[PDB]
């Protein structure tokens, strides 16, 4: 997603939290004055844009691309170092849940956590190799260029021209997702980016046109939105998990 599309996940996640996971992600917050869950939510991708260390190493963490497997994900095609969202956000989880780490350590892991369950949700994350998740699928939205990967990350979203104040409480309205009656960080991330990869091959999503405006806006944003709640509801369940239990 964009910027946007990270802060709302991360804002409908933090209504969510148990009290003993939100008193941990607080506890980790405070490490870095006024950082939020929202504030962090697009974190990982300006350390994609600035930092030529750790940024250029993590810029495949934000996607995997299994189209062209018809969304079969497997790890030694897919991920063989594990640069990959599946791998990346099933290390980040146990980095996290990790209670020997400094809350340094374990913030930064948030950081990530937060992004990649927001990527890992936005179908065109899990697309095509061929043509790099729909960076390459270049198309006309109204009287704009754009490409299909930009068009759903925030074009779509942009239509509503809502802040976040705006733009959550629509969220936080649709009727409730079906979720897993638990989370499993180790075996959802995969779950998750097939799921997504099945939106990227669903019947209209590649338009059958390079001209489109207000009916593919109307088809398709209300599944933006849709994957944003879920991604929140999934985000506040992982973290639930990881940081919520203590006991035994
Ligand atoms: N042409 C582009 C495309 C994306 N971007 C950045 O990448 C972000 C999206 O990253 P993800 O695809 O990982 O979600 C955008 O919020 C924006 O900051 C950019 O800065 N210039
Ligand atoms: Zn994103
Ligand atoms: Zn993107
Ligand atoms: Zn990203």
């Amino acid at each position: 997603w964009g910027a946007q599309g990270h802060r709302l996940v991360a804002e409908v996640a933090d209504a969510r939290l148990n009290p003993t996971a939100r008193a941990e992600v607080d506890r980790l917050l405070a490490t870095e004055p006024d950082a939020t869950l929202a504030s962090i939510a697009p974190w990982a991708d300006q350390l994609r844009a600035k930092d030529p260390g750790l940024g250029r190493r993590s810029a495949g963490w934000h996607y995997v691309n299994i189209a062209e497997d018809n969304c079969h994900y497997e790890a030694p095609k897919h991920c063989r170092n594990g640069n990959c969202i599946v791998e990346a956000l099933k290390a980040q989880s146990t980095i996290l849940g990790d209670r020997s780490l400094t809350d340094g350590e374990r913030l930064q892991a948030l950081k990530f956590v937060v992004h990649l369950v927001g990527d890992i949700h936005q179908p065109m994350h899990a697309g095509y190799a061929h043509d790099k998740g729909g960076n390459d699928f270049q198309l006309q939205f109204g009287n704009r260029g754009t490409n299909l990967h930009s068009l759903w990350d925030s074009g779509m979203l942009n239509t509503r021209k809502l802040d976040d104040a705006g733009y959550l409480p629509l969220l936080q309205s649709q009727r409730a997702p079906k979720l897993a009656r638990q989370s499993n960080p180790q075996r959802d991330p995969q779950t998750w980016a097939e799921a997504s990869c099945r939106i990227s091959m669903q019947a209209g999503v590649y338009p059958a046109t390079r001209k489109i405006g207000d009916e593919y806006t109307e088809r398709y944003r209300p599944l933006a939105e849709a994957q944003l709640r879920l991604a929140g509801e999934n985000l506040a369940q992982l973290l639930n998990r990881v940081l919520g239990a203590r006991l035994e």
